[PDB]
């Protein structure tokens, strides 16, 4: 909150004016996320990092950022779940003995005794005309923004080009979260016209805060708006 205008959102147009290429983002949203259940951290590099050994695709460990070390210190040593947005991209991770790796920002939650999958319905307006709708999972009663956001748009890059290599089948947008107790945030979807080349530690940040809600009564809403 508040509830942004049509004149402050990121434009699509405005990144490829600037040489951008939307496709970096796409990659992120449409390529599978890190997913673990019940692991613990085995170090650190910063203290507000915890690395896990945890696999991705060809990695066996995966870093995770959170936004300061006393966040970091509350899943720190514990069971936890992960599940993330990675990147490649600017990924440093020194070896535990004396480079290249896995990067994301925040998407732990506590691990329990897993028990009923939730279902969420993401409400989707375009131009304060149309209304659609569609359907995303999670077996976490408590669940980070981070897992329900990229399922959300992983659904409307894949269903509705969200995201394209070279645009987007909109101009602008940001999705809407409003929790039980009427409180509510949003993000923007769009990269900044200024990120160019596309530095994956200043789009996924938002992601550090490891925001968790509760999924059975979470509320989400998607804006859109066409050229």
């Amino acid at each position: 909150q508040p509830d942004p205008k049509l004149d402050e959102l990121n434009k699509v147009s405005d990144y490829k004016s600037n040489k951008g290429t939307m496709g970096n983002v796409m990659n992120l949203y449409m390529s599978p996320p890190v997913e673990g259940r019940g692991v613990i951290n085995s170090r650190q590099f910063l203290s507000h990092d915890l690395i896990f050994p945890i696999e991705y695709k060809s990695y066996n460990e995966v870093k995770t950022e959170l936004e300061n070390t006393e966040l970091a210190n509350n899943y720190k040593g514990k069971k936890v779940d992960i599940f993330g947005v990675p990147y490649f991209y600017t990924c440093i991770i020194p070896k535990s003995e004396p480079f290249g790796g896995c990067c994301m920002y925040g998407g732990l939650t506590f691990n329990s005794s897993e028990n009923r999958d939730k279902l969420i319905t993401v409400q989707v307006t375009i131009d304060n005309r149309q209304s659609l709708g569609f359907t995303i999972t999670t077996n976490k009663n408590m669940v980070t923004i981070q897992e329900l956001d990229y399922k959300a748009r992983h659904w409307l890059t894949k269903e509705k080009k969200l995201y394209e290599f070279d645009g987007s089948a909109f101009e602008s947008g940001y999705i809407k979260f409003t929790e039980k107790n009427n409180t509510s945030f949003w993000f923007d979807l769009f990269p900044k016209k200024e990120l160019v080349p596309f530095v994956p530690y200043k789009f996924l940040n938002i992601y550090g805060d490891n925001k968790v809600v509760d999924s059975k009564s979470i509320k989400m809403e998607v804006f859109l708006n066409t050229h």
